[PDB]
């Protein structure tokens, strides 16, 4: 689809078998989701945003479906204000900016 | 143009008579620029993201030229680590997401 930006680009995602809402975020290198239980091993990591750095759980090679488009990649879980889909998965679904 | 997301979507902008590099950020409601001395009146504001909040100065009706496309609207100024072009100006230059 073509998505205009007069509203937040929110989409439904499916991860770990559960549906959630997420923000398509071209300003995020990484995908960061709010606290949730995910299967598989994880490693502690740190990521920095506009307000400072937070600790996250890094899940590698996680299956995640974004508006019916499949992606498999790194998902960070931690105290983010909003579920964000970052460029590491936006590239996998073929997302581009156009003007 | 069409911008892929393999790398950060940085473009050259013109504001207050200065050329800068800024992110085309669909995850940002409003535009936020690194510290700079703009003239005119402003209003204090706090904006939040990963890591917490920063204090910024809100200027209204600021002209920014993004890759030759003119846009005028709210520009926040504060200690952000990156210049961020948010949706309030992305819509004005005709920017869309596509996949
Ligand atoms: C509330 C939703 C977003 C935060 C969750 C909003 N952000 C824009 C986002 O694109 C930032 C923009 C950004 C980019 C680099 C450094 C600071 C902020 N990217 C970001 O935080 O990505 C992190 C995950 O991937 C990594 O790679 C970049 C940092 C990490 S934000 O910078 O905090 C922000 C911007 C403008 C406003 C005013 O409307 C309010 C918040």
């Amino acid at each position: 689809p073509q998505i205009t930006l007069w509203k937040r680009p929110l989409v439904t995602i499916k991860i770990g078998g559960q549906l959630k809402e997420a923000l398509l975020d071209t300003g995020a290198d990484d995908t960061v989701l709010e606290e949730m239980n995910l299967p598989g091993r994880w490693k502690p990591k740190m990521i920095g945003g506009i307000g400072g750095f937070i600790k996250v759980r890094q899940y590698d090679q996680i299956l995640i479906e974004i508006c019916g488009h499949k992606a498999i990649g790194t998902v960070l879980v931690g105290p983010t204000p909003v579920n964000i889909i970052g460029r590491n998965l936006l590239t996998q679904i073929g997302c581009t900016l156009n003007f």
